[PDB]
């Protein structure tokens, strides 16, 4: 027997909303807040337009922070594909100091450069469920911005995150490939292999760096939306191994601190392999 995995796009609809939700957490307008895009995430069905919100201010503000900050690091510290793709997203999508994308935009963006599209998403999916979108190559994304307190590193995904972090890799032919690729491989696989394959996807996608002409860049979301572990993972102090998936699998994934190893690829057109040749193992 096979569990349940989705077999088209709009099937996605049955367990995007199988969601581990927040429960700031005294704060009754930022409750109520979180409550308002959950609710946006859990009425959303495929084919919809994503709704598009206004921000406050103070999410405005956040924002503004968190974007400012890190374009003074990205280049130096982002791969060379990042960069390439975050002018685009400014002209197209409206990535400005004052201004925080929407969804649906930048769904639309990623549509006609790679395919990929947007969800959006109440809370944490399980490893499965996300890894699924993904073979359809749609990610799933939070809508809400960060806690004002926390602009430099936030434990929990949120809109900027998704924005700064995600969206411009996933514009880039190579990258996107190699995640659906991790997505098709996850497609009704057993427990210990979905386990595996959302760590080495934690590993890069959200946590590698990779070696170009010679020097180390970040492309990991995560830290490519965090300005404090942005600095961190290239400053030298860090802990730092080649990606090799049966090691990387095994690694643990951490959730309230900064990583204590990243994985180092070559490229993304080598890390794809790398998964190919891992995959056959684990099927
Ligand atoms: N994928 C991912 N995963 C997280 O959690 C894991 C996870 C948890 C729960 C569930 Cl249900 C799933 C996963 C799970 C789901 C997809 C695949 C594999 C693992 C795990 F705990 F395993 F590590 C946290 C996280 N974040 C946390 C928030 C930041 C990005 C990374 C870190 N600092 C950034 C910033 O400051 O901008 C934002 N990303
Ligand atoms: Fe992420």
């Amino acid at each position: 027997t096979v569990p349940w995995f989705p077999k088209k796009i709009s099937d996605l609809d049955h367990c995007a909303n199988r969601v581990l939700m927040y429960g700031g957490f005294k704060d009754n307008v930022y409750r109520k807040r979180r409550k308002y895009f959950a609710d946006l995430a859990m009425n959303y069905k495929h084919g919809d337009p994503i709704p598009k919100v206004e921000f406050t201010e103070e999410e405005i503000k956040t924002w503004g922070t968190v974007f400012q900050e890190l374009n003074k690091l990205y280049p130096t510290h982002a791969c060379r594909e990042y960069l390439k793709n975050l002018p685009l997203l400014s002209k197209y999508c409206g990535y400005r100091e004052d201004n925080i994308p929407q969804l649906e935009d930048v769904s639309n963006f990623l549509k006609e450069r790679t395919g990929f599209s947007i969800r959006p998403v109440a809370g944490y999916l399980s490893p499965r469920d996300f890894l699924s979108g993904l073979a359809f190559r749609v990610f799933h994304c939070t809508q809400y911005v960060r806690h004002s307190s926390d602009p430099f590193y936030t434990p929990e995904p949120d809109t900027c995150h998704e924005l700064l972090g995600h969206v411009p890799l996933l514009a880039e032919p190579s990258f996107a490939q190699f995640s659906q690729e991790i997505g098709l491989a996850s497609l009704g696989a057993s427990e210990e292999a979905v386990q595996k394959l959302a760590t080495c996807y934690f590993f890069t996608v959200e946590f590698g760096l990779c070696k170009q002409d010679g020097q180390l860049r970040v492309f990991g979301a995560g830290l490519l939306s965090s300005i404090s572990e942005l600095k961190h993972a290239l400053s030298g102090h860090a802990k730092v191994k080649p990606f090799d998936p049966k090691i990387t699998c095994k690694q643990e994934c951490l959730i309230t601190t900064f990583q204590d190893v990243y994985f180092v690829s070559e490229s993304f057109e080598d890390a794809k392999e790398k998964m190919r040749e891992f995959t056959k193992t684990i099927k």
